[PDB]
């Protein structure tokens, strides 16, 4: 019921810090440059317990199911295996994503009319700003 402000179908609108966060999980040269270019989307969905975030981009396609607390195997659109967690944070989404000892936790919010997500690891953070398709 928290989860419906997110529900529906974000597209990329500003990108602060982002080539310095991909550094910082490990992501190379050429990858980061064409990951730079993309503008991904964001379209999330919820059937019962299960929600559903996919991204779609000229980069790479991902998709996620799950349920708020239960750990999960993702693949991430730069290809790290990770183990993710997404809870609920009052109404802030806090997904981390741990592998080969390392960690970083991405936070989606509403604000106003956009969906602000903001990325940290280690020291690095990087703001991703999504409005409405
Ligand atoms: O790309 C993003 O805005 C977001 C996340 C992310 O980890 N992206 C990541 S992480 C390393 C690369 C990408 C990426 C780059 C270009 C297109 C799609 C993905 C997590 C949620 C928001």
């Amino acid at each position: 019921h928290m989860c419906d402000a997110f529900v529906g179908t974000w597209k990329l609108v500003s990108s602060e810090n982002f080539d310095d966060y991909m550094k910082e999980v490990g992501v190379g040269f050429a990858t980061r440059k064409v990951a730079g270019m993309a503008k991904p989307n964001m379209i999330i969905s919820v059937n019962g317990d299960v929600i559903t975030i996919k991204s779609e981009s000229t980069f790479k396609n991902t998709e996620i199911s799950f349920i708020l607390g239960q750990e999960f195997d993702e693949v991430t659109a730069d290809d790290r295996k990770v183990k993710s967690t997404i809870t609920l944070d009052g109404g802030v989404l806090v997904h981390v994503q741990k592998w080969d000892g390392k960690s970083t936790t991405i936070k989606r919010k509403r604000e106003d009319d956009k969906l602000v997500v903001e990325c940290v690891m280690k020291g690095v953070t990087s703001t991703r700003v999504y409005e409405r398709a």
